Protein backbone atom coordinates (compact mmCIF):
# COMPACT_ATOMS: atom_id res chain seq x y z
CA UNK A 1 0.00 0.00 0.00
CA UNK A 2 0.61 4.00 -0.35
CA UNK A 3 2.81 5.01 2.86
CA UNK A 4 2.18 7.85 4.59
CA UNK A 5 -1.78 6.77 5.76
CA UNK A 6 -0.96 7.54 9.49
CA UNK A 7 -0.08 11.33 8.13
CA UNK A 8 -3.22 11.38 6.47
CA UNK A 9 -5.64 9.81 9.61
CA UNK A 10 -3.91 12.57 11.47
CA UNK A 11 -4.68 15.93 9.19
CA UNK A 12 -8.51 14.70 8.68
CA UNK A 13 -8.73 13.99 12.49
CA UNK A 14 -7.67 17.59 12.82
CA UNK A 15 -9.49 19.40 10.07
CA UNK A 16 -13.01 17.53 10.21
CA UNK A 17 -12.49 18.21 14.50
CA UNK A 18 -12.03 22.02 13.27
CA UNK A 19 -14.86 21.84 10.82
CA UNK A 20 -17.50 20.36 13.33
CA UNK A 21 -16.89 16.91 11.55
CA UNK A 22 -16.12 14.47 14.15
CA UNK A 23 -18.54 12.22 16.10
CA UNK A 24 -17.07 10.20 18.77
CA UNK A 25 -18.16 6.94 20.85
CA UNK A 26 -19.25 3.63 20.47
CA UNK A 27 -22.91 4.44 21.54
CA UNK A 28 -23.27 7.64 19.56
CA UNK A 29 -21.48 6.52 16.56
CA UNK A 30 -23.82 3.69 16.22
CA UNK A 31 -26.43 5.72 16.67
CA UNK A 32 -25.51 8.09 13.56
CA UNK A 33 -24.72 5.13 11.66
CA UNK A 34 -28.64 4.16 12.20
CA UNK A 35 -30.24 7.58 11.72
CA UNK A 36 -28.00 9.23 8.52
CA UNK A 37 -25.21 6.93 7.00
CA UNK A 38 -25.45 9.40 4.00
CA UNK A 39 -23.37 11.91 5.39
CA UNK A 40 -20.53 9.58 6.95
CA UNK A 41 -17.31 9.52 5.06
CA UNK A 42 -14.92 7.66 7.23
CA UNK A 43 -14.62 5.34 10.50
CA UNK A 44 -11.69 4.76 12.68
CA UNK A 45 -11.95 2.01 15.32
CA UNK A 46 -9.49 2.19 17.63
CA UNK A 47 -8.64 -0.50 20.33
CA UNK A 48 -5.45 -1.59 22.44
CA UNK A 49 -4.49 -5.26 23.13
CA UNK A 50 -6.38 -5.13 25.96
CA UNK A 51 -9.31 -4.09 24.70
CA UNK A 52 -9.81 -7.32 22.66
CA UNK A 53 -11.11 -9.05 25.80
CA UNK A 54 -13.95 -6.67 26.25
CA UNK A 55 -16.16 -9.05 24.79
CA UNK A 56 -19.14 -5.99 24.65
CA UNK A 57 -16.72 -3.93 22.76
CA UNK A 58 -15.99 -5.91 20.54
CA UNK A 59 -19.53 -6.91 19.40
CA UNK A 60 -19.89 -3.46 19.25
CA UNK A 61 -16.86 -2.68 16.69
CA UNK A 62 -18.39 -5.82 14.48
CA UNK A 63 -21.69 -4.34 14.22
CA UNK A 64 -20.43 -0.66 13.73
CA UNK A 65 -17.79 -2.92 10.68
CA UNK A 66 -20.20 -4.79 9.41
CA UNK A 67 -22.71 -1.69 8.67
CA UNK A 68 -19.75 0.50 7.65
CA UNK A 69 -19.36 -2.91 4.92
CA UNK A 70 -22.54 -2.96 3.73
CA UNK A 71 -22.97 0.99 3.02
CA UNK A 72 -19.66 1.45 1.65
CA UNK A 73 -18.44 3.54 4.47
CA UNK A 74 -14.71 3.67 4.51
CA UNK A 75 -13.43 2.17 7.54
CA UNK A 76 -9.95 1.47 9.50
CA UNK A 77 -8.30 0.16 12.98
CA UNK A 78 -6.32 1.76 15.23
CA UNK A 79 -4.11 0.30 17.68
CA UNK A 80 -2.67 3.26 19.26
CA UNK A 81 -5.71 4.60 21.34
CA UNK A 82 -3.08 6.92 23.63
CA UNK A 83 -1.92 8.53 20.24
CA UNK A 84 -5.42 8.61 18.86
CA UNK A 85 -6.81 10.43 22.28
CA UNK A 86 -3.42 12.57 22.45
CA UNK A 87 -4.70 14.06 18.38
CA UNK A 88 -7.98 14.87 19.28
CA UNK A 89 -7.03 16.28 22.39
CA UNK A 90 -12.18 5.78 25.48
CA UNK A 91 -12.46 7.20 21.99
CA UNK A 92 -12.79 3.62 20.66
CA UNK A 93 -14.90 5.12 17.82
CA UNK A 94 -14.54 7.99 15.78
CA UNK A 95 -17.09 9.11 12.51
CA UNK A 96 -16.24 11.49 9.95
CA UNK A 97 -18.70 13.61 8.17
CA UNK A 98 -18.45 15.71 5.30
CA UNK A 99 -19.24 19.85 6.32
CA UNK A 100 -11.96 19.36 -1.24
CA UNK A 101 -10.14 17.24 1.33
CA UNK A 102 -6.77 15.58 0.41
CA UNK A 103 -6.06 13.91 3.80
CA UNK A 104 -9.96 12.27 3.02
CA UNK A 105 -8.90 11.34 -0.23
CA UNK A 106 -5.71 9.68 0.34
CA UNK A 107 -7.23 8.00 3.19
CA UNK A 108 -10.21 6.61 0.67
CA UNK A 109 -7.05 5.35 -1.63
CA UNK A 110 -5.66 3.55 0.98
CA UNK A 111 -8.59 2.06 1.99
CA UNK A 112 -9.22 0.90 -1.71
CA UNK A 113 -5.96 -0.26 -2.20
CA UNK A 114 -6.44 -2.53 0.72
CA UNK A 115 -9.40 -3.83 -0.77
CA UNK A 116 -7.60 -4.97 -3.81
CA UNK A 117 -5.16 -6.72 -1.86
CA UNK A 118 -8.43 -8.37 0.19
CA UNK A 119 -7.64 -6.25 3.46
CA UNK A 120 -11.19 -5.36 4.03
CA UNK A 121 -10.62 -3.29 7.29
CA UNK A 122 -6.72 -2.17 7.63
CA UNK A 123 -4.41 -1.00 10.58
CA UNK A 124 -3.22 2.50 10.34
CA UNK A 125 -0.32 3.15 12.44
CA UNK A 126 -0.78 6.77 13.80
CA UNK A 127 2.50 9.10 13.64
CA UNK A 128 4.22 10.25 16.84
CA UNK B 1 -46.40 -21.61 37.40
CA UNK B 2 -49.38 -19.23 36.55
CA UNK B 3 -48.23 -15.49 37.21
CA UNK B 4 -49.02 -12.23 39.10
CA UNK B 5 -52.11 -10.96 36.56
CA UNK B 6 -52.34 -7.56 35.61
CA UNK B 7 -48.76 -7.00 33.85
CA UNK B 8 -50.28 -5.96 30.49
CA UNK B 9 -52.41 -3.28 32.33
CA UNK B 10 -49.97 -1.96 33.91
CA UNK B 11 -46.84 -2.27 31.28
CA UNK B 12 -50.40 -0.17 29.25
CA UNK B 13 -50.12 2.53 32.48
CA UNK B 14 -46.51 2.61 32.87
CA UNK B 15 -45.84 3.59 29.17
CA UNK B 16 -48.58 6.28 28.99
CA UNK B 17 -47.65 7.75 31.86
CA UNK B 18 -43.75 8.14 31.39
CA UNK B 19 -44.74 9.64 28.25
CA UNK B 20 -46.54 11.96 29.92
CA UNK B 21 -44.19 12.95 32.24
CA UNK B 22 -41.77 12.70 29.43
CA UNK B 23 -39.33 10.15 31.04
CA UNK B 24 -39.83 7.79 28.16
CA UNK B 25 -36.83 6.87 25.60
CA UNK B 26 -37.84 5.33 22.33
CA UNK B 27 -35.20 3.44 20.25
CA UNK B 28 -32.51 0.82 20.51
CA UNK B 29 -29.69 3.37 19.78
CA UNK B 30 -30.60 5.88 21.84
CA UNK B 31 -31.43 3.56 24.61
CA UNK B 32 -28.01 1.83 24.72
CA UNK B 33 -26.80 5.78 24.97
CA UNK B 34 -28.91 6.57 27.64
CA UNK B 35 -28.21 3.02 29.48
CA UNK B 36 -24.87 3.69 29.49
CA UNK B 37 -24.25 7.30 30.49
CA UNK B 38 -26.18 6.68 33.42
CA UNK B 39 -28.19 3.62 34.13
CA UNK B 40 -28.65 4.73 37.61
CA UNK B 41 -31.59 7.28 36.41
CA UNK B 42 -33.03 4.10 34.22
CA UNK B 43 -35.83 2.03 36.45
CA UNK B 44 -37.19 -0.10 33.59
CA UNK B 45 -36.39 -1.36 30.10
CA UNK B 46 -38.85 -2.96 27.68
CA UNK B 47 -37.18 -5.01 24.77
CA UNK B 48 -39.80 -5.36 21.71
CA UNK B 49 -39.45 -8.07 18.67
CA UNK B 50 -42.30 -9.74 16.61
CA UNK B 51 -41.65 -12.80 15.52
CA UNK B 52 -39.92 -11.94 12.28
CA UNK B 53 -37.26 -9.79 14.04
CA UNK B 54 -35.96 -12.91 15.76
CA UNK B 55 -34.17 -13.45 12.78
CA UNK B 56 -32.69 -9.74 12.60
CA UNK B 57 -29.45 -10.91 14.15
CA UNK B 58 -27.84 -7.15 14.48
CA UNK B 59 -30.86 -6.17 16.27
CA UNK B 60 -31.20 -9.31 18.33
CA UNK B 61 -27.15 -8.74 19.20
CA UNK B 62 -28.48 -5.26 20.43
CA UNK B 63 -30.97 -6.49 22.57
CA UNK B 64 -28.34 -8.99 24.51
CA UNK B 65 -26.00 -5.94 25.05
CA UNK B 66 -29.11 -4.21 26.52
CA UNK B 67 -30.46 -7.08 28.35
CA UNK B 68 -27.26 -8.25 29.68
CA UNK B 69 -26.27 -4.41 30.58
CA UNK B 70 -30.12 -4.07 32.74
CA UNK B 71 -29.24 -7.30 34.28
CA UNK B 72 -25.82 -6.25 35.75
CA UNK B 73 -26.93 -2.81 37.08
CA UNK B 74 -30.42 -4.35 38.60
CA UNK B 75 -32.70 -2.54 35.85
CA UNK B 76 -36.14 -4.30 35.36
CA UNK B 77 -36.54 -5.34 31.63
CA UNK B 78 -39.32 -7.43 30.18
CA UNK B 79 -40.23 -8.21 26.67
CA UNK B 80 -42.68 -7.70 24.41
CA UNK B 81 -44.10 -9.72 21.49
CA UNK B 82 -46.43 -7.15 20.20
CA UNK B 83 -44.52 -3.94 18.00
CA UNK B 84 -47.67 -3.05 16.31
CA UNK B 85 -49.65 -2.50 19.95
CA UNK B 86 -46.94 -1.03 21.28
CA UNK B 87 -46.94 0.92 18.96
CA UNK B 88 -50.68 2.23 19.35
CA UNK B 89 -49.70 2.67 22.76
CA UNK B 90 -46.62 5.09 22.59
CA UNK B 91 -37.59 2.45 16.87
CA UNK B 92 -39.93 1.08 19.19
CA UNK B 93 -37.53 -2.18 19.79
CA UNK B 94 -36.19 -0.64 23.55
CA UNK B 95 -38.04 1.71 25.48
CA UNK B 96 -36.62 2.95 28.58
CA UNK B 97 -38.60 4.35 31.46
CA UNK B 98 -36.23 6.61 33.59
CA UNK B 99 -36.86 9.05 37.02
CA UNK B 100 -38.12 12.46 36.70
CA UNK B 101 -36.19 12.96 39.40
CA UNK B 102 -41.95 9.66 40.24
CA UNK B 103 -43.61 6.87 42.09
CA UNK B 104 -45.84 5.96 39.73
CA UNK B 105 -48.25 3.29 40.55
CA UNK B 106 -48.08 1.23 37.75
CA UNK B 107 -43.88 1.03 38.00
CA UNK B 108 -44.13 -0.49 41.58
CA UNK B 109 -46.51 -3.26 40.40
CA UNK B 110 -44.18 -3.96 37.44
CA UNK B 111 -41.41 -3.81 39.57
CA UNK B 112 -43.44 -6.93 41.63
CA UNK B 113 -43.87 -8.78 38.03
CA UNK B 114 -40.07 -8.74 37.62
CA UNK B 115 -39.27 -9.93 41.49
CA UNK B 116 -41.95 -12.95 40.67
CA UNK B 117 -40.54 -13.61 37.51
CA UNK B 118 -37.14 -14.06 39.23
CA UNK B 119 -38.10 -16.16 42.17
CA UNK B 120 -38.99 -18.78 39.42
CA UNK B 121 -35.73 -18.03 37.93
CA UNK B 122 -37.43 -16.42 34.90
CA UNK B 123 -34.76 -13.34 34.90
CA UNK B 124 -35.94 -11.11 31.57
CA UNK B 125 -40.07 -12.07 31.42
CA UNK B 126 -42.25 -11.40 28.63
CA UNK B 127 -45.66 -9.24 28.61
CA UNK B 128 -48.44 -9.49 26.71
CA UNK B 129 -50.06 -6.06 26.24
CA UNK B 130 -53.80 -6.58 26.36
CA UNK B 131 -55.74 -5.14 23.10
Amino acid sequence: RMQGAGKALHELLLSAQRQGCLTAGVYESAKVLNVDPDNVTFCVLAADEEDEGDIALQIHFTLIQAFCCENDIDIVRVGDVQRLAAIVGDLHCILISNPKDPALEKLSLFCEESRSFNDWVPSITLPE
